[PDB]
């Protein structure tokens, strides 16, 4: 369990809270609290995974530079996804916190099935790239 995989738990396990929209979570989403402190999850798990793939770049088993090269673009990318998608995850919470601050009072209430499906989309979307990049990052600290 990496220094990668611990924080982005904390994260996504942040994120299924979030997805409840119970009171308190929808009161942090109409100020500033949950992708804020979504974000400052997004960046610690970039940061020890960054660290991590910094670690394996000792531990390679060997192969001559076309490879070398390609080793870059398959990981670098697949963090990059992953990244990508945590941070217009917080596009989708932010976007909602001005689809009400629209709303003039009237109500959350349908928005708030919208805010709920278009979210359990994406974070299956953010599940599948960590998952592929617990991949990479194996056959990289294997070569095979």
């Amino acid at each position: 369990g990496q220094r990668w995989e611990l924080a982005l738990g904390r994260f996504w396990d942040y994120l299924r809270w979030v997805q409840t929209l119970s009171e308190q979570v929808q009161e942090e989403l109409l100020s500033s609290q949950v992708t804020q402190e979504l974000r400052a999850l997004m960046d610690e798990t970039m940061k020890e995974l960054k660290a991590y793939k910094s670690e394996l770049e000792e531990q390679l088993t060997p192969v001559a530079e076309e490879t070398r090269a390609r080793l870059s673009k398959e990981l670098q990318a697949a963090q990059a996804r992953l990244g990508a998608d945590m941070e217009d995850v917080c596009g989708r919470l932010v976007q909602y916190r001005g689809e009400v601050q629209a709303m003039l009072g009237q109500s959350t209430e349908e928005l708030r099935v919208r805010l709920a499906s278009h979210l359990r989309k994406l974070r299956k979307r953010l599940l599948r790239d960590a998952d592929d990049l617990q991949k990479c990052l194996a056959v990289y600290q294997a070569g095979a």
